[PDB]
């Protein structure tokens, strides 16, 4: 539950990822994979990627960044009214890509990494705690869908 001022410092924050979406989906992707190596194992197209710097240069990689942070955004655009576009994400990821949800926790936190990293001082104690709940949300509602599906 954000407040609507909550919710605009959300999407003011997200204006700066949509100056450079795929910048932003790429560092965030790296950051999970360098960071939690585990998940790398879930991504078939990514497993072959052994250092960062192949990371880094990896065009399709970037690509699966913006498809990323493109659901996110259309997610966070609903300010909270985002059953429909979060249920087909819960499902995939529940069930194809069978992605715990302490992963989601871990990209959250990857999100805030990234935007303190790309916006050294222009991320603000306001818009951190905004985006915290902003992804808090999300990652609450996937929860309550995976536990509807008992997917642990
Ligand atoms: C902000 C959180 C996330 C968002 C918005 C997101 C969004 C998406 C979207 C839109 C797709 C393609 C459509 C689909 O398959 O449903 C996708 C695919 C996928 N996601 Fe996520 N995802 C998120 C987090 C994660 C995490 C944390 C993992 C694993 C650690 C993950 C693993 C995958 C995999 C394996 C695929 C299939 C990739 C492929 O083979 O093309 N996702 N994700």
């Amino acid at each position: 539950g954000l407040s609507d001022g909550e919710w605009q410092q959300v999407l003011n924050v997200w204006g700066k990822v949509e100056a450079d979406i795929a910048g932003h989906g790429q560092e965030v992707l790296i950051r999970l994979f360098t960071g939690h190596p585990e998940t790398l194992e879930k991504f078939d197209k990514f497993k072959h990627l052994k250092t960062e710097a192949e990371m880094k240069a990896s065009e399709d990689l970037k690509k699966h960044g913006t498809v990323v942070l493109t659901a996110l955004g259309g997610i966070l655009k609903k300010k909270g009214h985002h059953e429909a576009e979060l249920k087909p994400l819960a499902q995939s990821h529940a069930t194809k890509h069978k992605i715990p949800i302490k992963y989601l926790e871990f990209i959250s936190d990857a999100i805030i990494h990234v935007l303190h990293s790309k916006h050294p001082g222009d991320f603000g104690a306001d818009a951190q705690g905004a985006m915290t709940k902003a992804l808090e949300l999300f990652r609450n509602d996937i929860a309550a869908k995976y536990k509807e599906l008992g997917f642990q």
